[PDB]
């Protein structure tokens, strides 16, 4: 209900919205498939949502898959051969395609031709289609794959004013009364993401209905977020454990990503793709050639003294 199904409802990414509206209206005007589109940025920013909007606005079907799911060239082939003219094939986590599966994608995208080995090479014609790929950052794709995308959109963390607009819109859809400052409190602590802002709104609604009067106020939002263990900066338990581990076990860094992951019992990709991007963006962590380091702001956040020493 609250997820935008069309570009008109896509708030907080004006450049992306304006560009996509233009490219889609142009492709439809020519009765052609939209050019292959790459969407990148952090998780929860609406990559899957945008992919679905593309299919919706184009008036076509969307087939969704993921880089890890396509273990063999034939798995990709099966999807490609099942598309109708103009359909969207959405491949989330596209940077995790195995090098050999990625090879099949090159002619499928560029020439609408399937070229697969079975030994014998088989060449088959494909109907026009749109590949929508998503990854956390564009630089982690090869140059050949990257260069086959005709449209490239970059999603960035949302500013707090736009997140508040999104929270207020969602509250309206849910029939909830919300004060401006209530929407602001949630937006402030939503970690720059509409996914999180919307989830937090649902949990705040619960608190309002059970412990309050049913409406969303700044005080109700604050108490509810405190119960959820989400702090004033939008940091959750894992975010704080990451920063505190860097401070306590590694003296603030520098610490290599593998050492940090092992110290947290978390995988590398989790720290790099899920935890770190917002923390770096907000100025709490910095990457250096010798490893990640916390900034003085990490110490200040926890009421700790800033150490003064040499590097
Ligand atoms: N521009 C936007 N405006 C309002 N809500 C959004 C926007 N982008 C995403 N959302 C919301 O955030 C959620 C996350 O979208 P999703 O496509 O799953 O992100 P990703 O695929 O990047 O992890 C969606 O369920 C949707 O409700």
């Amino acid at each position: 209900a609250i997820r935008p199904l069309k570009l008109a409802d896509y708030i907080g990414q004006p450049s992306v919205r304006e560009q996509m509206e233009l490219f889609i209206h142009a492709a439809r005007g020519r009765q052609e498939a939209l050019d292959h589109t790459l969407i990148f940025g952090p998780p929860g920013l609406g990559k899957t949502t945008l992919a679905n909007i593309i299919a919706q606005e184009m008036g076509v079907s969307i087939k969704s898959t993921s880089g890890p799911v396509l273990e063999r060239p034939g798995d990709l082939a099966a999807l490609l051969t099942n598309l109708e003219a103009g359909d969207v094939l959405f491949v989330d986590e596209i940077h995790r395609l195995s090098p050999i599966v990625e090879e099949v994608l090159y002619p499928a995208m560029e020439d609408f031709q399937l070229d697969i080995m079975i030994a014998r090479s088989i060449k088959l014609d494909l109907p026009p289609f749109t590949l929508v790929g998503a990854t956390t950052r564009a630089g982690m794709l090869t140059n050949p794959l990257r260069d086959r995308f005709g449209i490239v959109q970059r999603l960035e963390f949302y500013n707090v004013e736009d997140l508040a607009t999104i929270v207020s819109r969602s509250a309206g859809i849910l029939g909830l009364e919300i004060e401006p400052q209530g929407a602001a409190e949630i937006a402030k602590r939503a970690r720059g993401t509409p996914r999180i802002a919307n989830r937090l709104l649902r949990r705040v609604r619960d608190f309002a209905e059970v412990r309050g009067q049913g409406d969303i106020t700044r005080v109700i939002a604050d108490k509810a977020l405190n119960l959820l263990d989400v702090d004033e900066r939008g940091f959750d338990h894992l975010d704080r454990r990451l920063l505190l581990t860097m401070i306590d076990k590694f003296d603030g860094g520098p610490v290599g990503i593998d050492n940090l992951a092992a110290a947290l019992s978390e995988e590398r990709h989790t720290i790099e793709d899920v935890l770190e991007p917002y923390l770096i963006q907000q100025g709490y962590i910095m990457r250096t050639p010798r490893g990640r380091v916390v900034t003085r702001h990490a110490y200040l956040h926890f009421g700790l003294n800033i150490p003064k020493r040499l590097g």
